[PDB]
Formats: structure tokens, C-alpha cells, sequence
């Protein structure tokens, strides 16, 4: 019997086209008149952030605001602008004012609550995971916020799906959880029993259908899923 609903963040909650608008004019106001393409510290600052997040992959918990002050302290030193010490502020700032949710989320969470534990499981510092739902106005949606930092690694360990579960207090069994990452997402959660439910919102991810249990392109089939097997 399903009574839980986890979630992930980035992908499946907030769009990935606000965090591409956000982290766009993230980089413009970092670097304001500077005669440097902000297109272009975008491309290379997403490659930086890619290998970071890839030598972390499982691995013990490291605070994502060094890691992501590390790669733009390169950044910095490799163009020559000024590395803004406010960079954490900026990008809390515009993530907040031009990130936005999928047209269903809201939909999706209100008809899950109630009947079932509704959690998130996200990589990310506790203190931005909390600022970035609030922001969206869906932090209240949720019974449970549990965080690579609360854990102390990164998915796919699975101590972050552990603790997930134990905070709803429910076997693993009786979970759902819902992402866009094959590896990470169906992977990490498989090795709880928890049905993995992946989420291709542009059926770009057709090579990883079949080992996750679920493949959907709209979070309002989750709710389908979830009837289906009970
Ligand atoms: C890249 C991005 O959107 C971000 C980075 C650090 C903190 C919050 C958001």
C-alpha cells in the first residue's frame, strides 16, 4: 500500500526554463558592463557545475554554496571580472523572482496531501531548499523537506532516501518518488523497494525507460499510478 509521495526539486517542481532565465540574469548582474558574453559564462558555468556535481554523485555531503563559490571564483580569476562575494545573495534573489512551477504542481500537491505523505527529496542546501519553496509559495504543501545536508550525501546514496522514509514513517515499500534523473532518481530509491516513477517531460530520456517502474510526462499521472496499485 502506497501512502507516501516524494518528489525532486529542479526538473519536476520548478521549471528548468525559469532556472535558465534565473541563472542567465544571475550571471548578467555579476557581471554588469564587463566585456564578457553573460551567454558564455552560462555555457562554461554550467560545464563547471556538471563535473562538480558528477565528482560528488554518492558521495559525502559538501555545502552546495562552496561548491558553486568555488566554480565562480574560477570563473572569476579565468575572465578577470570581480568576483562577486555576494554571489549566494544574487542568486537566492533571481531564483526566487523568475523561477516558477509547472502549470500542475499546485494541482498535483493539493489532491496527494491528505491521503498521502507528501515529501521532497532534493540535492541542495537545507537553508535554499526551504528560501526556493517558500518563494514559490508551495513550502505548506509538503510534510516532509529532507536534504543531501540533513542526510550527509548526495543522492544517489541512500541515506537521503532513508531518511525520507523514516520521517514519514513508512517502509520503503510503500513510497513513491518522482524525478527526471534515471540514475540518481530511479537508481537511488530502487535500492529502498521504493516505485520510481520517472519524469520526461519532453521524451528526451527514452534510453532510461525501461529500468525505472514508471515513465510520465505530466505529474498529474502520478496520481493515476498511485490508484493503479493500490
Ligand atoms: C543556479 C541557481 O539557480 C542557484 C544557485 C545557488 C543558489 C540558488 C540558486
Amino acid at each position: 500500500m502506497i501512502r507516501a509521495v516524494f518528489f525532486d526539486s529542479l526538473g519536476t517542481l520548478n521549471s528548468v526554463e525559469g532556472a535558465a532565465k534565473s541563472h542567465l540574469k544571475i550571471m548578467e548582474e555579476v557581471l554588469g558592463d564587463y566585456p564578457l558574453n553573460p551567454k558564455t559564462l552560462l555555457d562554461e558555468y554550467e560545464k563547471l557545475t556538471r563535473e562538480a556535481f558528477s565528482n560528488y554523485a554518492g558521495k559525502p555531503y559538501r555545502p552546495l554554496r562552496d561548491i558553486l563559490e568555488e566554480v565562480m571564483r574560477k570563473l572569476a580569476e579565468k575572465y578577470g571580472f570581480k568576483y562577486p562575494e555576494n554571489f549566494w545573495e544574487i542568486s537566492l534573489r533571481m531564483s526566487q523572482r523568475y523561477g516558477e512551477l509547472y502549470p500542475e504542481v499546485v494541482e498535483v500537491l493539493k489532491s496527494l496531501k491528505g491521503k498521502y505523505h507528501v515529501g521532497m527529496i532534493t540535492d541542495s542546501d537545507t537553508e535554499q531548499a526551504m528560501a526556493f519553496l517558500d518563494a514559490l509559495g508551495i513550502k505548506d504543501l509538503f510534510d516532509s523537506i529532507t536534504t543531501s545536508e540533513e542526510a550527509g550525501f548526495f543522492k544517489p546514496h541512500p541515506r537521503i532516501f532513508e531518511l525520507a522514509l523514516k520521517k514519514a514513517g513508512v517502509k520503503g515499500e510503500e513510497a513513491v518518488y518522482v524525478g527526471d534523473n534515471p540514475v540518481k532518481d530511479c537508481g537511488g530509491s530502487k535500492n529502498l523497494g521504493m516505485t520510481s516513477i520517472l519524469l520526461d517531460r519532453k521524451g528526451e530520456k527514452r534510453e532510461f525507460w525501461d529500468k525505472c517502474d514508471f515513465i510520465v510526462s505530466d505529474l498529474r499521472e502520478v496520481i493515476k499510478i498511485v490508484d493503479e496499485l493500490n
